[PDB]
């Protein structure tokens, strides 16, 4: 029969109305600087795609961050570069300062504006009800901007959100999985972290859109207000959907699959079963009560939906009552 097609509710055709060069990143030509302008101070951690260092720009003694890219396809490098260049100047978006190459190993490296992020492992337990609202609103600014620019982040999670609590600055980072949205394109579903993967990724629905980022944001919010990280703690991609099913119920899930005529992997058959949609009060207790409110739960409910078309858009979210104390200030 074949899966039912899907289009984005908002910002659907923004890339079509732009010059080819804007989104055709394969044909983008990179202008390199010299990595001798920078000296590495210390490593700030690693990943599967890069090693990240704090560094100094010897030309003006300013602190920067160098992200040396582990050998991936040139395409994926040009993509991250083109997207960062397109998103430059945007609200709460990380700034790409320069692009360099090691003279010896010819390994490409990205230079970013420095951000002094206090670790979320120690931060998300020191945040007040307002702070959560405030920073969530900041991320939404970033998401709305990049979506309006025709870009899906596809990797929204606490590790990719750098926060300077002292100056109350927030920067969304890691755009290595980011991609341009085109109506009717079927994307790779194997992106983002397991705990933040949307249902469309778990059931292998390729024609997704910006709303994927909104699910991930809901997962973040849930873990923050309930003090449960991660909120959906699955053992793998299949048990991850099961973990979700025990909360959002199985009824809406099977309706979602039916609406888009999704072919569900035979492996899910025996492991999903039947589960009711739980009320959010179940996850509330004395430890997190001060962060939970009727508005917080109403907002959270509108992000965590199986149907990606049924989730709030970034702009809609910013207009939710949950952010009234932030907008008033
Ligand atoms: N601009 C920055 N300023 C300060 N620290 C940063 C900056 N960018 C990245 N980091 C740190 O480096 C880590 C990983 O950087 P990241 O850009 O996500 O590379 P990555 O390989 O794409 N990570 P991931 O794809 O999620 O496995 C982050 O968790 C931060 O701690
Ligand atoms: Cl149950
Ligand atoms: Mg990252
Ligand atoms: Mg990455």
């Amino acid at each position: 029969s074949g899966p039912v097609p899907s289009r984005a509710r908002v910002y659907t055709d923004v890339n079509t109305h732009r010059p080819r060069e804007y989104w055709d990143y394969e044909s983008h030509v990179v202008e390199w600087g010299n990595q001798d302008d920078y000296q590495l101070v210390r490593k700030l951690g690693r990943g599967k795609y890069s090693e990240v260092f704090e560094a100094i720009n010897i030309t003006n003694n300013e602190k920067v961050v160098v992200k040396i890219l582990k050998p991936v396809k040139k395409k994926k490098i040009k993509r991250e570069i083109k997207i960062l260049e397109n998103l430059r100047g945007g609200p709460n978006i990380i700034t790409l300062a320069d692009i360099v190459k090691d003279p010896v190993s010819r390994t490409p490296a990205l230079v970013f504006e420095h951000v002094n992020n206090t670790d979320f492992k120690q931060l998300y337990q020191t945040l007040t009800d307002y702070d959560i609202r405030f920073y969530m609103y900041e991320i939404l600014k970033a998401l709305d901007y990049c979506h309006s620019m025709g870009i899906m982040h596809r990797d929204v999670k606490p590790h990719n959100v750098m926060i300077d609590h002292e100056h109350r600055k927030l920067r969304l980072i890691d755009w290595g999985l980011a991609e341009f949205y085109h109506p009717g394109q079927e994307y790779n579903v194997r992106v983002a972290s397991r705990y933040f993967k949307g249902p469309e990724l778990l059931v292998d629905y390729q024609m997704y859109d910006y709303s994927l980022d909104m699910w991930s944001l809901g997962c973040m919010l849930a873990s923050m207000i309930f003090r449960k990280e991660p909120f959906f703690h699955g053992h793998d991609n299949y048990d991850q959907l099961v973990r979700i099913a025990k909360v959002l119920g199985t009824e809406d899930l099977y309706d979602y699959i039916d609406k888009y005529n999704i072919e569900l992997d035979p492996r899910f058959n025996d492991i999903l079963g039947r589960h009711s949609r739980k009320r959010w009060e179940r996850f509330v207790h004395s430890e997190n009560q001060h962060l939970v409110s009727p508005e917080a739960l109403d907002f959270l409910d509108k992000l965590l939906r199986y149907d990606h078309q049924s989730r709030l858009t970034a702009r809609e979210a910013m207009e939710h009552p949950y952010f009234y104390p932030v907008v008033k200030e």
